[PDB]
DNA sequence: GCCAACGTTGGC
DNA sequence: GCCAACGTTGGC
């Protein structure tokens, strides 16, 4: 399976109330502190910064 | 039918 | 006016 890319943090939070109670949200904090909620916005950032090692498939958005 | 990406909002 | 919660939904 997938592992957290180097210097990044993966935060998983489970919803407790409402219709979506039981659902999980996954977000990633970059080593620079930038908070990401989607694989799209992340893949977008990696492209603009010239990433040659970390691929958007390396960041698991499933829990 | 139902969930990825993003949208809204109550409660400071 | 911001943000951590949950809501909404297009499109697979």
């Amino acid at each position: 399976r997938k592992s957290v890319p180097c210097g990044w943090e993966r935060v998983v939070k489970q919803r407790l109330f409402g219709k979506t109670a039981g659902r999980f949200d996954v977000y990633f904090i970059s080593p620079q502190g930038l908070k990401f909620r989607s694989k799209s916005s992340l893949a977008n950032y990696l492209h603009k910064n010239g990433e040659t090692s970390l691929k958007p498939e390396d960041f698991d958005f499933t829990v």
